[PDB]
């Protein structure tokens, strides 16, 4: 699949956190994404386990049941961020966290993701995902909510 | 880990059934307590090559909902029923449940696998699927069931 990377990936808590963007998409169920015709991009968080991930994920596996909030700010604009929540979904290249976003024209932007673990109060998927805690098959506790930032230049795609 | 027959290949996925000792899980109060169970039953679901829903080969298939039915051969005739829950363990993510069985002997195991958009799937409002030409994938598989036979001896 064809995508545009936003900066360089960041490694935190045995996970690789990468930011990418593409053209606005169409998704099932309908009515969750902002219509493709009213958006500029599909913003995406690519989260995969690294070697020796402490939550039992083999290397390169998708990290599931996370909750991602984003804030996008145009450099030299109003000063008010474009905010939203991502949603977990699958595309031709595999599962990810994404959202159709309307930007504020060509320019430099700051992108911030707030990544919530599966047990966070803010994560709506918390009652649906568990973690083994016994000695023989258990894993380490979940990481705590954290934020990651990148810069990028948007020209129009 | 103890196997429940042979894995079955359906709708671009490998579906395998296994069991091991009852486990402990966070959040507490979802699993039947390890001390009140005989086994932890699992559904191991991974994508095959050319999976029609965009999953690369060997990837875990997420946001599924699995219902199981376990009936002891020669017993009452009434199945032990339940819902599995998605979780992670040292060997990776899977769908599992702590289960109390009815003694050693032969059992029939049936899993009903619900796609992410099924009415019965409680995770349906939280998982999407791209449908556009450039990044889209094929529609979800329809709900299906898989069965195996196994002999239970214990621990
Ligand atoms: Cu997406
Ligand atoms: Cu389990
Ligand atoms: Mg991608
Ligand atoms: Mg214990
Ligand atoms: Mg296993």
């Amino acid at each position: 699949m064809l995508e545009y990377p936003i900066g360089t990936p960041q490694n935190l808590a045995g996970m690789e956190i990468a930011a990418v963007y593409l053209q606005p998409i169409d998704m099932e169920p309908e009515g969750h994404m902002r219509k493709a015709s009213e958006s500029d991009i599909h913003i995406e968080a690519d989260i995969h386990a690294l070697s020796n991930n402490p939550n039992g994920y083999p290397e390169g596996f998708w990290v599931p049941f996370l909750f991602i909030k984003y804030e996008i700010t145009k450099v030299g604009g109003s000063g008010a961020p474009i905010t939203g929540d991502m949603m977990a979904m699958v595309a031709s290249d595999g599962p990810h966290y994404g959202d159709n976003v309307k930007l504020q024209g060509p320019g430099k932007y700051k992108v911030k993701y707030t990544i919530y673990p599966p047990n966070a109060k803010e994560n709506p998927m918390s009652p649906y995902y568990g973690r083994h805690t016994d000695r023989e098959t258990g894993v380490r506790p979940w990481f705590k909510t954290f934020s990651v930032e990148w810069d990028f230049t948007y020209a129009g795609i």
